[PDB]
């Protein structure tokens, strides 16, 4: 079995104490403290992303991972961290964001974040069963953590299936995370989803050490057994530390405000 199943169970053998030590340890976090403390305050302007997701999003764009263009379509996205950063790029024409929303998941949050007006969020759409567009950047945020490295591994290759069709369809930009990529039947599916569409998968240090998720993205190229066992030796090399010296911090994103016609 892999290093990212040694390290799977050993993180679920930790106590609580240190499994929270553990989880943001030499982590790159942005203090959402702001955002959060201007929910009341009635500011749907001040630049604050919706989501930790923007500053991840940010972490790919910024080194040229994925480049968003012409119709976005954002699968999975929740309160709007990426459909909302992607509306602010010039190369965007339009994004169309679906989530699922309903009963313990998030639905589309209001914003007014520069570009916010060429944003169409839907929830209550699984997208298991939606049909396909055609798009020219697909981004995909969709994977539930489970303690069970097989449950994560079969979510992960349904998730897999779908994307398929939905790149089938054309996009040359995309982003899709991939929740579970060490366990031996997601690297399988991916060698060949890689072989057909490109990319790579790349680890966002913003990420905590609690997962394993990496994201499968355009602009990456390479070998992905050697990526995947690169950050589970990241990952477990952060493990049974005397002193916890916690994570480093980063101002996040200002999505600023306004519209924008395009
Ligand atoms: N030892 C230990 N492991 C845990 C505990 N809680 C979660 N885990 C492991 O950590 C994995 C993912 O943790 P999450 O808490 O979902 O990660 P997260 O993104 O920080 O989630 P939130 O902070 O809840 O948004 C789980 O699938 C478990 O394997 C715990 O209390 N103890
Ligand atoms: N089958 C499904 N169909 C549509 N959305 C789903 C789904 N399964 C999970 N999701 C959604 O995918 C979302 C991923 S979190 C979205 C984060 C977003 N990128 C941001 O920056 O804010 C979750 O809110 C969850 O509700």
């Amino acid at each position: 079995r892999t290093l990212g199943e040694q390290w799977k169970e050993k993180l679920n053998a930790m106590g609580k104490e240190e499994f929270f030590s553990y989880r943001k340890e030499a982590i790159l976090e942005v203090d959402r403290t702001e955002a959060r403390r201007a929910r009341r305050e009635g500011n749907k302007v001040g630049g604050h992303p919706v989501s930790r997701g923007t500053a991840k999003l940010r972490w790919l764009v910024e080194r040229r991972f994925v480049q968003p263009i012409g119709k976005v379509v954002d699968l999975g996205c929740g309160r709007g961290g990426w459909s909302y950063y992607a509306a602010t790029m010039k190369n965007v024409q339009e994004v169309r964001g679906y989530t699922k929303g309903g009963p313990g998941h998030e639905e589309p949050m209001l914003m007014q974040s520069y570009g916010w007006n060429i944003v169409t969020m839907k929830s209550g759409v699984d997208v298991f069963y939606k049909p396909s567009e055609i798009s020219d950047t697909l981004l995909c945020d969709i994977g539930e953590s489970s303690p069970s490295a097989e449950i994560e591994e079969q979510r992960t290759l349904r998730i897999l299936e779908m994307v398929s069709d939905w790149l089938s369809r054309g996009p040359k930009e995309f982003c899709i995370k991939i929740l579970c990529p060490y366990m031996p039947k997601v690297i399988e599916k991916l060698e060949s989803l890689q072989r057909r569409f490109g990319g790579g998968l790349v680890r966002v240090p913003l990420s905590r050490n609690s997962n394993h998720e990496m994201y499968w993205v355009s602009g990456a190229s390479g070998n992905i057994v050697h990526a995947v066992n690169m950050t589970s030796q990241v990952l477990i090399g952060r493990m049974d530390k005397k002193i916890w010296k916690g994570p480093k911090y980063e101002e996040d994103v200002n999505l600023g405000s306004g519209t924008r016609a395009v």
